[PDB]
């Protein structure tokens, strides 16, 4: 009667090998049965089988060994999401059996488990269908199961479904076979072994497309009948990379098909499940008419994430959640090495280094944690799917793979791949197979078992250069890196290398330089200062030539100096005075840096009583790159880079009201109206043309009246945003209400527009308001430890700055106790309030003052 395991962690006696999986679902009812086989072993003779179970009905369970058969009792541990099965008899040690449980459900109404999705047709009819969404740890919504990554097993899956219906799973289709009247009872093929989290099933009437690999494997996207016409880019972008893959790693897919198909609702972008990708529609479709060049290159790098995780993930996984980012730092990683070679023209290799400088926004924190650190409960492992898993596990291995040489890099990770291919591995496994090919594993430890990064000090004298680490966190740690530091100088530009493992040290220039700078092209993970008139020199570069160093150079100087200034390593009016080289700037990585440091200044002004030096803060920022704005032509012309430049910065000019751009904003938003919004504007002009209409009443009212009818992602998407900007407070309630609701605007958008309406200089304080008043229906939707949650927290309370706000944040989130008091988010947002409010009370004067003599 007592729960006889109180572990989290499953047994490690009993372990799956091959599961059979009867699914039986309805979609009109919304329930669904099952009957689950599982062949086990036991390594010590037990009686108790625990395995897990969430919000499952179990009928029966009954324990098969001349085929002998004997029933189980079944007890349950809800809150640890496990059943125990007792048999009568102890198991025999080494001898096969089979555990057969039979067991009913509901489809869950989130964006996990076996779950309901829906869409309308052109004539407004609803339809459902069901998907899967499993990882990290809800597989056992689905069927009872060993649900930890570690207990790899085949897969046998067989799906009951009406004749109107088509099912598709990880395996193709080997038998279809009709069991009853209406009844169908598919039958697909044994998977190789995996683990639980990857299973997958969707119960539709989706329609495909369908292209061969050289290699033989058949790639299909399926969508929503309405929208099959958009899946020829991805179809295509993942033909390529499928191949890019097999070749550049010499180890084939190994299963006959991989689809893609995109979900009318799901939680994050998309997921890996073996021979079944899952994204959504905005990830995945591409109309040629209305998506824009970012929604492309953002089709381009999930497909290229998603087929990365066949190998990091499916193929080789890690042991425990603790080492997520074996799995998301290497797919993160891929997209870059992938698609620079599929895709040359994206150019993505320039975008790189803007992951690392977010992952250190949230890695400069106490609240931050190691890349690899121990997770238990559901909400911890779910909170692993952070930026430090992603941005930084990518950044450190871009660091190493710069540090080893590609080609020595290479020849690890392949020979990793191949001596783990179907298995789980640890942190130790991959420093092993890299140093298999220098002391990887300790160099690589000072990256991955501690957090944060450490500030690199350069002091020159003379030809002598001395180097000294210390960690940068904003305001005893004593940590020490093995930092692989890069430097170029004003006599030579190549890349010199130099390995700093200790507090302090120096080296000895051949002859006397003008200027040094080290961290070539940012990819080191660490930040540099530079003592004595080392800003000043470089400052005078940047003012005077500043081609002389590479455009991500540039950024990279551009984003130090002022995290600098957080830490009081130089004045935030040195910082500012060297942003003003930006007036000369034209390249993207550069100028995107300078908004994204500038941006967030104006942002903690907009929530306080700062009108007068937020105006004239803004009026700076528009003059600062005034040549750049008026130079933008109102196309969608020129490369991916420049289209996405011209975009974000007629955007900019708009919402601050720079004349020029509002009025031609205003022309196109009154001649879309008058086309009844059948104009065809240029793309990369409609944010700034909707987010201008969007500002009257008569203008917001048919932007919404025509989101109804849109089946274009990027439409969507640029009416929410525009949306999400009106200064009218009851038109912004509505969209939290509507958005939460999930009709009109599907709840998968909730956590975007609730961001935005955070990020609106008159609904910041509705959108706290609105997380606050409903936590408990949110939680339920989404998750605590989820992405999506942790979103929700920090767009609405980590641009606040004052002692109030800080109390608001700290009373509401610790009065939650354990639905949400120990969310490592609600803990980082604090900390950010925290540095938010030392940081204005320093600098908000100086910034006063700056501006004022700025004329
Ligand atoms: C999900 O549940 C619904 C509702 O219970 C099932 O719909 C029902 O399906 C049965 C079997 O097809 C229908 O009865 C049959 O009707 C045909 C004529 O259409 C007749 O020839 C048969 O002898 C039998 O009477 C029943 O009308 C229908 N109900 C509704 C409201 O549509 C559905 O089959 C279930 N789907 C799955 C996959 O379990
Ligand atoms: C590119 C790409 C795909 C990646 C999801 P994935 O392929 O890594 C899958 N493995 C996550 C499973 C999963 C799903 C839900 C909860 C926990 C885990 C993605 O969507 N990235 C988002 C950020 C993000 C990351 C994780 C979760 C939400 C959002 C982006 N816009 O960058
Ligand atoms: C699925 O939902 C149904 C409700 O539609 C749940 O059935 C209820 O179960 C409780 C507890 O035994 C009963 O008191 C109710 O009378 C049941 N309702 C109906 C309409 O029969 C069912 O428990 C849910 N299944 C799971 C696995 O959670
Ligand atoms: C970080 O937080 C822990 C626990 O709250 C505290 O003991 C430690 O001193 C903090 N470190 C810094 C550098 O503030
Ligand atoms: C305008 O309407 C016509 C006719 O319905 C349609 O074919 C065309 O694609 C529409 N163009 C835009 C930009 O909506
Ligand atoms: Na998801
Ligand atoms: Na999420
Ligand atoms: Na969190
Ligand atoms: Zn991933």
């Amino acid at each position: 009667t007592p729960f006889p395991w109180n572990k989290i962690r499953l047994p490690e006696y009993v372990i799956p090998v091959h599961y059979d999986l009867l699914i039986h679902a309805n979609l009109t009812t919304l329930t669904f049965w099952g009957t689950t086989k599982v062949e086990i072993t036991a390594s010590q003779p037990t009686s108790t089988i625990i395995l897990h179970s969430h919000h499952l009905q179990i009928s029966r369970a009954t324990l098969r060994k001349r085929l002998s058969e004997e029933p189980l009792q079944v007890l349950e541990h809800p809150r640890q999401e496990q059943i125990a099965l007792l048999a009568p008899e102890p198991l025999l040690v080494g001898l096969p059996y089979t555990v057969v449980i039979h067991y009913a459900g509901n489809l869950s109404e989130t964006f996990h488990g076996f779950y309901k999705s829906t869409y309308r047709t052109k004539e407004g009819e609803l339809r459902i269908l069901a998907s899967t969404q499993f990882e990290p740890t809800a597989a056992r919504m689905a069927f009872p199961c060993f649900d930890e990554p570690a207990f790899k097993a085949s897969f046998s899956i067989k799906i009951r479904r009406e004749p109107r219906h088509l099912a598709i799973s990880n395996m193709p289709l080997v038998k279809s076979v009709t069991v009853a009247e209406g009844l169908i009872e598919d039958h697909f093929d044994v998977t190789v072994k995996m683990s639980t989290y990857l299973v997958a099933f969707i119960i539709s009437d989706f329609e495909s497309v369908s292209k061969i690999t050289k290699s033989g494997v058949k790639v299909s996207v399926y969508a929503v009948p309405d929208k099959i016409n958009q899946a020829d880019y991805a179809l295509d972008a993942a033909v390529t990379l499928l191949e890019f893959y097999e070749d550049y790693f010499s180890i084939p897919y190994p299963l006959p098909k991989q689809d893609l198909a995109a979900i009318p609702d799901f939680q994050s972008g998309a997921m890996e499940n073996w021979g079944l990708t899952t994204y959504r529609e905005s990830a995945l479709l591409f109309d040629a008419e209305k998506s824009s060049a970012s929604s492309k290159l953002g089709i381009t790098m999930t497909v290229a994430h998603e087929l990365a995780h066949q190998w990091f993930g499916n193929l080789v996984t890690m042991e425990w959640w603790n080492d997520l980012w074996l799995n998301e730092g290497f797919a993160k990683f891929m997209e870059f090495v992938s698609v620079s070679v599929t895709h040359p023209e994206l150019k993505v290799g320039d975008y790189f280094f803007g992951k690392c400088f977010d992952a250190m926004e949230v890695d400069a924190l106490n609240s931050s944690h190691p890349v690899s650190t121990p997770v238990e409960n559901p909400a911890q492992i779910r909170e692993m799917f952070d930026d430090v898993s992603y941005d930084k596990g990518a950044c450190i291995l871009n660091m190493l793979r710069e540090y080893l040489s590609a080609d020595a890099f290479k020849s690890g990770i392949v020979q990793y791949l191949q001596k783990h291919s179907y298995k789980n591995t640890k942190n130790e496994d991959l420093w092993d197979s890299m140093a298999s090919i220098v002391d990887v594993k300790t160099m690589m430890n000072t990256w991955t078992l501690q957090k944060g990064f450490p500030l690199i000090t350069i002091t020159v004298r003379g030809r002598n250069v001395h180097m000294k680490q210390e960690h940068y966190m904003k305001g005893d740690t004593g940590y020490l890196w093995h930092v692989p530091l890069t430097f170029i100088t004003s006599k030579s530009d190549m890349v010199h290398r130099f390995l700093l493992k200790t507090k302090t040290d120096v080296l000895i220039l051949p002859e006397e330089v003008e200027w040094i700078k080290f961290n070539v092209g940012m990819n080191g993970y660490y930040i540099v200062h530079y003592e004595d008139d080392g800003w000043d020199s470089l400052t005078g570069l940047l003012k005077g030539t500043h081609t002389a160093v590479s455009s991500n150079d540039r950024a990279s100087l551009i984003n130090n100096a002022f995290q600098l200034v957080s830490i009081g390593k130089l004045s935030i009016e040195k910082a500012l005075d060297l942003s003003l080289y930006l007036k000369h700037e034209t390249e993207i990585m550069p100028v995107f840096q300078g908004l994204n440091e500038l941006i967030p200044m104006y942002k903690l002004m907009e929530k306080r009583d700062m009108n007068e030096v937020e105006t004239q803060f803004k009026a700076f920022l528009i003059r600062l790159l005034r040549d750049l704005i008026d130079k933008q032509t109102w196309t969608d012309e020129g490369s991916v880079s420049e289209r996405m430049l011209r975009s974000q910065l007629l955007l900019l000019a708009c919402v601050h009201n720079y004349q020029p751009c509002v009025q031609r904003a205003e022309g196109y938003f009154r001649k879309w109206k008058e086309s009844n919004g059948n104009l065809s504007l240029p793309v990369d002009v409609t944010l700034a043309v909707f987010a201008v209409g969007a500002q009257s009443t008569e203008g917001w009212d048919f932007l919404y009246s025509k989101y109804q009818f849109s089946l274009s992602s990027t439409e969507k998407s640029q009416i929410e945003f525009a949306l999400c900007r009106t200064q009218n407070k009851e038109k912004l309630q509505w969209l939290l209400d509507e958005s939460f609701k999930g009709d009109k605007i599907k709840t998968q958008e909730f956590p975007q527009i609730l961001t935005l309406i955070g990020r609106n200089p008159v609904g910041y304080p509705l959108a706290w308001q609105f997380l606050r008043k409903n936590w408990n229906k949110l939680v339920q939707k989404f998750e605590l430890g989820s992405s999506s949650i942790a979103h929700m927290v920090m767009g609405t309370t980590n641009q606040f700055s004052t002692r109030t706000r800080l109390e608001e944040v700290k009373g509401f989130f610790s009065s939650l106790k354990e639905n949400g008091s120990q969310l490592r988010c609600v803990q980082q947002t604090i900390e950010t309030i925290e540095e938010n409010i030392g940081w204005m009370d320093k600098n908000f004067d100086k910034i006063r003052v700056w501006l004022q003599s700025e004329k």
